[PDB]
């Protein structure tokens, strides 16, 4: 009923977006992983007539869901996706999406890693990405590589005509106690990589973790308390 939707509030398999600006929502669904269940994030902005995505809901069933709250909610086809690292919270869904006739991107170092483990795999190769610092504009959003932290790839988006900062899993909520899933993390660069996206975005208005409530600015460098807690 307007508060944001949280884990045990969101059967799996169900979609909620929750609007974070005009034209920008985000996604939440809810998954199982080695018998637990968690909450997930993704970002819907609006492209014109047109919507793009950022990140699957977290595997087929809950993706075709997704799409099917989109045409409920919105109404406007999804066009385009990017995933913003090879976890199948990120990936998990893009053969659905790809056959929907979306078009599916990630960055190359995404890919490899998704076909490395086994997770489905967008399409399209994002260039312009690979050096940390490195920032390119797609649709309605920048994408920027902050370096390794959550994983070696993961991506940021910028929402710039809203101040929307999408972290994804490099970026943590506030209640957040730990640093998640760190098998695939980069813990001693991780908070580097935090001052970059601090330093690149200082006006950002709504910070939206992987996982969890969004903020402001102040889940930045939250997360790099967390982060330097668990590896102390
Ligand atoms: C013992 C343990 O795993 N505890 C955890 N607590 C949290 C809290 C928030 C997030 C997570 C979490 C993250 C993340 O951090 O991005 N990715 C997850 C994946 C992907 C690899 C698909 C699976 C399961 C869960 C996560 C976790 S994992
Ligand atoms: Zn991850
Ligand atoms: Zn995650």
């Amino acid at each position: 009923s307007g508060e944001y939707p949280t884990v045990n509030e969101i059967p799996v398999g169900e979609v909620r977006l929750y609007q974070i600006a005009d034209g920008v929502w985000s996604h939440i669904a809810t998954q199982s992983f080695d018998g637990a269940v968690y909450p997930s994030n993704g970002l819907i902005v609006r492209d014109g007539d047109e919507l793009l995505l950022i990140d699957t809901a977290w595997g087929a069933k809950n993706t075709a869901a997704l799409l099917a709250e989109i045409e409920k909610q919105i109404g406007l086809p999804v066009t385009r996706a990017v995933s913003t690292h090879f976890h199948d919270d990120r990936v998990g869904g893009v053969d659905v999406l790809r056959a929907a006739g979306v078009a599916t991107y990630a960055s190359p170092s995404t890919r490899r890693l998704a076909e490395a483990e086994g997770n489905e795999i967008p399409t399209h190769s994002l260039e312009g990405l690979s050096s940390s610092g490195d920032a390119v504009r797609f649709g309605p959003v920048e994408l920027f590589y902050p370096g390794a932290a959550h994983s070696t790839d993961n991506l940021v988006v910028y929402v710039p005509s809203a101040n929307v900062l999408y972290g994804g899993c490099a970026v943590h909520e506030l209640s957040s106690t730990s640093a998640g899933n760190v098998a695939d993390a980069d813990l001693a660069e991780w908070p580097t990589s935090v001052e970059r996206i601090q330093k690149h975005y200082p006006e950002a208005e709504v910070v939206i973790p992987g996982h969890g409530l969004p903020g402001g600015l102040d889940l930045l460098q939250h997360t790099a308390n967390v982060v330097k807690a668990h590896k102390n």
